[PDB]
DNA sequence: TTTTCTATTTTACGTAAATCA
DNA sequence: ATGATTTACGTAAAATAGAAA
């Protein structure tokens, strides 16, 4: 779907937001709305190979930090490590 | 074969009782021991495999060039007992 | 000696899927 | 069902070694 890996799609998705933080569902909706290949996936449940790959990259790569959302039953924030670490 | 030139030369020097060979002797050993060279033992010193042998001897530190003390020209090629690598 | 080419080793990525809350 | 972590696997690109020159 281009020259970008999943980790970079997610990275710029987070950076696109003004608060530099996104829930997992917000990341999904970005891909569907910002990337040409994911336009078709308007209504996909979890897994979904690409959604599975996204969750995989979030947990695998340490550039992504899962932060407690407070609150109202909403899923956690996915943010980027400032110094990068990795 | 399935060995590198350096290892091939190494096995040549080790095969000698004195653990030392001149360049031409190393050529001979390749000819009378390795199937791929058993045929090419008549090529010039610009052969290519001969060039690669001289190449490996100079580059690789495991090979030590020692002046032939016997007034015969070509110096001895010996193996550094520590490996040098 | 160097430079250029190719083969192999290592790593990274995408994908699928098992396990858990 | 969703959100998250983790292991595994088949390749694809980067990194290195050796040969060729």
């Amino acid at each position: 779907w281009g020259n970008l890996s999943y980790a970079d799609l997610i990275t710029k998705a987070i950076e696109s937001s003004a608060e530099k933080r996104l829930t997992l569902s917000q990341i999904y909706e970005w891909m569907v709305k910002s990337v040409p290949y994911f336009k078709d996936k308007g209504d996909s449940n979890s897994s979904a190979g690409w959604k599975n790959s996204i969750r995989h990259n979030l947990s695998l790569h340490s550039k992504f930090i899962r932060v407690q959302n407070e609150g109202t039953g909403k899923s956690s924030w996915w943010m980027l490590n400032p110094e990068g670490g990795k």
